[PDB]
């Protein structure tokens, strides 16, 4: 696969005609280069490999995102699509997403979208399977190719670390910290402005162990994926204990949030909720200045933000997150 690729052309610079403001981390916030705080609220697209097989891979899908008010889009690269298109075929799609977002004024998070315990090579299922060699190779190639484009601002090293109570083996936070430090050294040696987003365990929900022993690099932020059934009621005090307290010292990006009713298409734990989670969590994130990205701007993967590609009509969570982005993004 990745170890057999070559003759990969460089990013075509004529696809881009403007530079967005450079974002950096200062203490617990993201800031632009006048020092103004920016909070990002946007959406995950489905994998570009899926949008292309649906024949919807065109700038007009991303213009609909811009009309919902998003100021960031997260792109979940699944290791299985990266192997099946191959490095050169997948970078053809990824370079077009980066150029479309850039021309629309929207920042990109590149997400290596695997779930499980990368150190022992045990994953939630065979679709997320990858290795440390392939993961570091992916980060080396994208940090080198998008270096210099300020709109590719965030590199989310590995979507959802989890050992599932031991079913996926053993990984301490100390060992996971050393792997993310090495991934961050690779990215910052190619792209000195990159901000890396690092996650903890329990499917990227917990930041308590990270706070006790933080990553030893600069320009980084921490992730949480506080879906509605990760914890029960008093929700805000449980969220604050598990990850929101970290937002007093480092920026926290909740790179997946989302919810739908028990009877909705593909509904599964932990995304099931009656509807009060949406206002409760975006108010909680406004109280703490936490950035977030809703999952997922697709009509098939669950929970859906819209019902079909003919109309892009928002679902129940889609209507709430779109209203909050149009109102609160600055």
């Amino acid at each position: 696969g990745w170890w057999n690729a070559s003759d990969i052309p460089a990013f075509d610079k004529s696809k881009i005609t403007r530079q967005l403001p450079l974002i950096k981390v200062e203490g617990n916030r993201f800031v632009d280069e006048q020092g103004k705080t920016i909070v990002f609220r946007g959406v995950n697209i489905s994998d570009p490999d899926k949008i292309d097989k649906d024949k919807r891979f065109s700038k007009k899908h991303f213009e609909v995102i811009r009309s919902w008010g998003a100021n960031v889009v997260r792109v979940p690269v699944h290791p299985r699509a990266w192997k099946e298109r191959g490095v050169k075929g997948y970078l053809e799609l990824l370079d077009q997403v980066v150029a479309w977002n850039n021309e629309l004024g929207i920042y990109t998070i590149l997400d290596w979208h695997s779930i499980g315990n990368l150190k022992s090579e045990m994953f939630q299922n065979n679709s997320y399977h990858t290795t440390k060699g392939e993961t570091f190779d992916f980060w080396r190639r994208v940090s080198e190719r998008y270096n210099g484009i300020n709109s590719v601002a965030f590199y989310e090293i590995f979507n959802e670390p989890t050992v599932f109570n031991g079913r996926l083996g053993i990984a301490t936070w100390a060992e996971w910290k050393a792997i993310n430090e090495e991934a961050i050294t690779i990215i910052q040696a190619h792209n000195p402005k990159a901000i890396a987003l690092v996650a903890g365990f329990n499917w990227a929900y917990d930041l308590k162990e990270a706070a006790a022993n933080p990553i030893d690099r600069q320009n980084i932020a921490y992730v949480s994926h506080p879906y509605p059934q990760k914890v029960g009621a008093p929700y805000q005090a449980n969220w604050e204990r598990d990850f929101g307290f970290m937002a007093d010292k480092y920026p926290v990006f909740a790179t997946e949030i989302g919810y739908q009713r028990a009877t909705d298409k593909g509904a599964h734990i932990p995304v099931i909720d009656d509807g009060s989670y949406g206002p409760r969590i975006t108010d909680y994130f406004n109280s703490k200045g936490i950035s977030w990205v809703a999952w997922v701007f697709d009509p098939d993967w669950s929970p859906q933000l819209f019902t079909d590609y003919q109309t892009y009509t928002p679902t129940m969570q889609g209507e709430h997150f779109r209203k909050v982005m149009l109102q609160d993004n600055k």
